[PDB]
């Protein structure tokens, strides 16, 4: 709740006023961000005057100014100076000094926003400034890129600047091991993909020892290509899947035991409470059949539930009454309708028991073992920002899901690219002969072309035409990213002809004359040099050779400027206007000249999914021939419409994925919390006993209800309690008082048990036993929740009536099993706490 | 405005109240019809007592009771008696006396409604009653059936009752000559298809002579299978096309002559009015070039129009401003957007003119020569009625378009057919094995099965599945009506299996134990007996054969009833629930036991048009086995809605077809009215002269609006008036608002001059014949030409649908403009040829 007068960086209250008059397009934020940038610039002499050793000592200066309690300074306080330091470092190390519009964008990202920075504005380098500043706080900065090649590359590339400044830079990649990941996460700044970050988080919350954890919290994340990761890729959740994890031999084993058991002799049935209770003879019978001395003895085999469940299966569920068998499938049927309630299975391992009862084949099965959406994953960070050339069109969604504002940073030079109107053809065949001719023309004239398509299949068709016209070219298909960067790096020398499927060659700049940085790095690496492996020599070689590389390329750059800049050819519209605009954006960087144009047809994938065929017959009827561009105002409105409709479809899909994810997200936050505190080693005696208390209290509450005199079933209550623990008093012992009695007995039984462990290998043995058993129970019963939650999602669709909203229905039913799951968790825990083999 | 107390049949004002109350299912009309029926029944006794000779004579009593001017009676006064007489005739002739509910429905049909009588209620014989009554008026009745086979059959079968009663019954068939149709139309009752009626109407209004007309007005039509014809079939217009037969040679020849001509010397452009005038000298240049004496001398060659267009083309339309040339087309582009306004062409021959100017290849085309929608065709009749088992769900459209109401007639016996609910399968594979297993089990138990499919391939697929399984069956594919009817007539014997794709074998009832009525006739026909060709012999043989065919059947009719009656198994769902219902309605005739069920799946064509595949992805993920029927409100919902969407789509197309047809329908009523006048030898002397007056007046109006004094071009006005007629006074002698009066008087005298020149060549009123030849020739050529342009206008107007514009409104404006332009050019060119044509 802060003031603004005489404060360079918008503090907090003032930041909101800007971060929100944002959506309103006035640009006070930009005006602000510009003032910050100017001021940073005025510090440029002060840093210029310093040795390499005097820079980099600055890291330690800032670090110490951040902790001294006498003269407290914050990151906002340090921003002018730290940005000056990072900027000068970048200049000395890379030979590239961040422009003013980069410093602006830097401020915007420190302030937690999406900086919309046009292609060729220096995204990757801008990034260094907020990454350095925040890295000083000492908690980690995560930098998210679109694939492993780019993560490794940016980490090694830019990590030069960070490393020059004292900091340590990490990268996570698909191949790394848990130990390698650890180190990368312990760095001051860590690069990686949403994938690797997400899954690491998933594996962490499945870990069995605190030592296996690889991440260290979620403090600050800068999401490179934000629209691609947070909007586009968000439609898909991350799922670690896996098999059931056993427990099938028991279902079969108890299905065989249950029928060898005389009703009223081994167990009793409460035909209208809908319950089963097992007698002394029954317990003992099961015990001797398994050569076991207690049904809660072997850890992680909840033999009480299995038994009970199997008896319920035998006694309480009737074949052809409640359910029918159909293909090794237990299908539940309506009361006296008699008709299969599709999607519906039985609860808390009862389905399995019924299956086992009906001798149904038991099959191999996978299920969710962990999940998070990219949405809820990135919502974990205390601060969040991102960068991209195209984000203003996702502002509303970025604000609603992430609280991320979008600031358009002005470009370094004025964009002068000619973005031409679509040429719409009648047929695919027509469009492509006309495409090939423009490209062949362009080639002969020297101009470099980038032609994008929308499928690998259409890239090879276009390259077959390209060879049938003898035009030397490459196709990039988005598979081998590195070798595709190499091509891209020289896509804008003259003669250049590059065909890119989807957005292939993402994030390497198509520089006219050639990418001077990319090429300099290549000279050095082919000679076996490395920024990390051979640091001093890479640096020295860099400074020496960059100007050479810059020469031979930028001599040819004047020639490429002559020929019109880059020609961007669109062969199809993408699944959103955003991406088309991204492709156009590949050209015209840094005020370079350049052309863009899309060729389209009523026969394109897009149009074919809507009304293109219908239009093509009409236009063929109106005697309009194939090789003529359509100027029809209505074919135009039709195209815009098709793409808009695709965009909205994807949005709905996203919106759904997340709204169905919130349910599970809430539940996992609780389950992860539980697992974490066990991992941490917390003393749980208080909760262990609370559960014992809780469980006894629940059981008394059920067997006693409201009945006055004799009425209470103490024998049933006693037997049900006696499963879990050695009850040290009789019902006769003392004949709401019945509960206060049993609790007190149970507590002593507990301290007795605790000392039994002390004797077995004690001095906290019961403290460990508590943790060990809990974690076990939680995991086993959580796995089963997820497997049952899987079936609930898939099915919830069909059970949607004449007005409902199935998400309410799913939410209702979903939390229900979640509570049931937690109750069952407590029960079996106290069970094992007393009776487990040590 | 009519009373009703003491009147049996609802007269005018009161039939109205009953018609209106109809759409609210209060059942008030059904009550009245029942009352009408009952009274007819009290009249049986009197007709039972008559000779056949005396019954046939009843027809002549009726006709003469209608033409009586002293004690005048209407068809409504005759309904009780004519109905009773038709009813008893039928009993005597067919050994089949129309039931009470048949008499009800008949009154409903006479009253101009759709009687909804269920399948097997006797639709086809019921209709004999209102047709007979109405036929008495002597203007003809049209019975419309779905195909030629059915038209021929009902005309011969039921014509037995009409011919006995003294009437003549005709049929029109796709194969008949004009002369053959004409006789058929002259009959008291004529059967036929919407196609045959429609096309005869179209062809009539193209006739070049009164003798050629085949039809004789549209007095009363009973549309059999109303929903199939007036709703489903309405999607599609009737069109006669042909070669444009254009004046391509003249456009070419005038494209040549236009540049040889010199501005201000041969002709004069007017950059403001968008006008060209050919000078004295030009007229003679073209005259010499073609070797002609007057530019109106050659019949059907409006050389004045062609020449003026070529010049306008030359002077008034600019290549690369107003239009461009691309791939042998003229494409109009905007003044400045510069963009190709595709669709658009120029008007009144200007487009051709410009094409020729640009040395463009002139391709021969086919064009519309006449068209009507079924809607506007059937709107022609004074009375309209219809029969069907399923009308009630189309009531609103039937009322909006046709002003037809729908009375549900109650059935003879209570309907006891068991209509089972859909079995829906996850896959197409599984549904078909369920179907075959069912057909298998029911073959074994004796019971006849009708299996419906929605394509021929699926029908064929099911044939093989059956054969693979030793079940003898039949497939009817809708191709061959007489033989598929033959299979149908026995589909209801023990062991019947019949695969009917789409609705094959419509109009023949699947009678249990076998179709006695059908089989008797088939016998009689094998013996060379024919109801028209050997009337008396057919009758006598029919009377002895029927009771026999009946015996031979009845034994196993008992057995098919025991077996459960007909079983109707549907294989997928049709494009509307209505059709689905028609299939079900094949079972359960006249009280008979029966059962229907449809087997559906999420891979049916219908579902696959929509979300069907999505559903089976879901269902498999839920582990439901392929062969377990799906009962889920959500899947029932999705099947309903696929079908509903199809209905809705069909309804919209239907709405669109008629919307666009109204514009042209108005236009052709005018033109048809013209052609008739001419074709009927009417004296057009006055019309001729009004056109003469009309055209001269407009020329004057155009040369003499403002200016007042000698600010007029009397040179141009004279030169142009001279194209049309021998102006006998020429300016000078006049120099007001007169000159119009002067010049008219002059033309009037010139007309009498012409007229005499004609009597001088051919004589005694021969100029009358010139006004007729010339008017007809000019209309037909100019309207034929208008259709050609209206062809192009209709196609490309769908390309004008921007946000808020309604393409129908623009199409009306422009279409109506061309229509009016066309009309003016009709007048002009007519006076030209009238004055100057070679005789």
């Amino acid at each position: 709740d802060s003031p603004d007068l005489g404060t360079l960086v918008p503090r907090g209250s003032m930041a909101d006023i800007l971060s929100k008059l944002l959506r309103l397009g006035e640009g006070r934020m930009v005006k602000r961000l510009k003032k910050v940038a100017d001021y940073v610039g005025t510090l440029s002499d002060d840093v210029e005057k310093l040795t390499d050793a005097e820079l980099r000592a600055k890291t330690d200066e800032f670090k110490r100014r951040l902790a001294d309690q006498k003269n407290p300074e914050t990151l906002d306080d340090l921003l002018p100076e730290a940005f000056a330091v990072a900027r000068e470092a970048a200049w000395r190390v890379l030979d590239q000094r961040p422009f003013d519009v980069q410093v602006m964008g830097a401020a915007a990202l420190h302030l937690g926003n999406v900086a919309e920075m046009k292609t060729g504005e220096g995204k990757t380098l801008t990034c260094v400034l907020p990454a350095y500043l925040n890295a000083l706080a000492g908690n980690g900065v995560h930098i998210v890129t679109v694939n492993d090649y780019l993560a490794k590359r940016d980490s090694e590339w830019m990590g030069r600047v960070h490393r020059f400044l004292g900091l340590q830079v990490g990268v996570i990649l698909a191949t790394m091991t848990p130990d390698e990941r650890r180190v990368a996460y312990n760095a001051d700044i860590t690069y990686g993909t949403n994938n690797e970050f997400g899954f690491d988080y998933l594996r962490d919350n499945m870990a069995h020892s605190l030592d296996d954890l690889v991440q260290r919290g979620h403090h600050y994340a800068i999401v490179d290509e934000v629209d691609s990761i947070l909007i586009d890729e968000a439609r898909t959740p991350l799922i670690i899947s896996g098999p059931a994890d056993g427990a099938s031999n028991w279902y079969t084993e108890f299905a065989r035991l249950a029928p060898l058991m005389e009703k009223d002799v081994h167990y009793e049935v409460d035909l209208r409470k809908r319950t089963v209770g097992v007698h002394e003879k029954g317990v003992e019978f099961v015990e001797d059949q398994l050569g076991i001395d207690n049904l809660y003895e072997a850890a992680n085999s909840p033999l009480v539930s299995y038994l009970n469940n199997a008896l319920k299966a035998k006694e309480l569920f009737s074949r052809d009454k409640d359910y029918i068998v159909r293909d090794g499938e237990v299908l539940i049927v309506d009361e006296f309708t008699g008709r299969v309630l599709i999607g519906r299975r039985y609860n808390e391992g009862m389905h399995q028991a019924i299956e086992a009862k009906e001798h149904v084949e038991i099959k191999a099965e996978n299920q969710t073992l962990a999940t998070i959406t990219l949405q809820n994953y990135f919502r974990l960070y205390d601060k969040l920002a991102g960068m991209t050339g195209t984000a203003q069109t996702e502002a509303a969604e970025l604000h609603e899901i992430y609280k991320l504002g979008v600031v358009s940073i002005p470009t370094n030079m004025p964009m002068i690219r000619e973005d031409q109107s679509d040429l719409i053809y009648k047929t695919e065949e027509a469009k492509y002969i006309a495409v090939v001719d423009d490209v062949a023309e362009r080639y002969a004239k020297g101009q470099p072309v980038l032609i994008g398509t929308t499928s690998v299949e259409r890239s090879e068709y276009l390259s077959r035409q390209f060879t049938k016209r003898r035009i030397p070219h490459n196709v990039l298909n988005a598979k081998y990213h590195e070798q595709e960067a190499t091509i891209i790096a020289v896509a804008g020398r003259r003669g250049g002809v590059t065909v890119a499927t989807n957005m292939a060659g993402r994030g390497t700049d198509i520089v006219l004359g050639g990418n001077v940085d990319f090429l300099t790095d290549q000279r050095l690496r082919e000679r076996g040099l490395d920024p990390v492996e051979t640091p001093e020599e890479y640096e020295a070689a860099w400074h020496s050779e960059l100007p050479i590389v810059k020469e031979e390329a930028s001599k040819e750059a004047k020639e490429v400027i002559e020929a019109g800049g880059l020609y961007v050819l669109g062969t199809e519209r993408h699944e959103s206007r955003r991406i088309d605009n991204q492709l156009r954006g590949r050209s015209g960087r840094q005020g370079d000249p350049g052309e863009s144009r899309f060729y389209l047809s009523l026969g394109d994938e897009l149009m074919r999914r809507f009304n293109g065929a219908a239009l093509e017959t009409l236009l063929t009827r109106l005697n309009l021939p194939d090789d003529v561009p359509i100027e029809a105002k209505m074919v135009t409105r039709a195209i815009k419409s098709a793409q808009t409709q695709v965009e909205q479809q994807n949005f709905e899909v996203r919106k759904n994925v997340l709204k169905y994810d919130e349910v599970m997200n809430q539940q996992r936050k609780v389950i992860y919390a539980e697992r974490r505190r066990i991992l941490e080693g917390e003393n749980l005696k208080d909760q262990a006993l609370d559960m014992v208390r809780d469980v006894i209290t629940a059981y008394v509450d059920g067997a006693t209800g409201e009945g006055y005199a004799e009425d209470w079933d103490l024998d049933a209550l006693w037997t049900a309690l006696k499963t879990l623990y050695p009850v040290g008093i009789t019902a006769d012992s003392l004949t709401e008082e019945l509960l206060e009695a049993l609790l007190k007995d149970a507590e002593r039984a507990y301290a007795a048990r605790e000392a039994e462990l002390e004797e077995i290998a004690g001095e906290g043995a019961m403290r460990q036993l508590e943790r060990n058993v809990l974690l076990n129970v939680i995991d086993r019963k959580w796995r089963e929740h997820l497997y049952e939650m899987d079936y609930l999602k898939e099915g919830i669709g069909l059970r949607a009536m004449a007005q409902r909203d199935p998400l309410v229905e799913y939410q209702r039913e979903g939390y229900d099993m979640f509570m049931a799951m937690l109750d069952g968790m407590k029960e079996e825990s106290v069970g094992f706490l007393f009776n487990v083999t040590v």
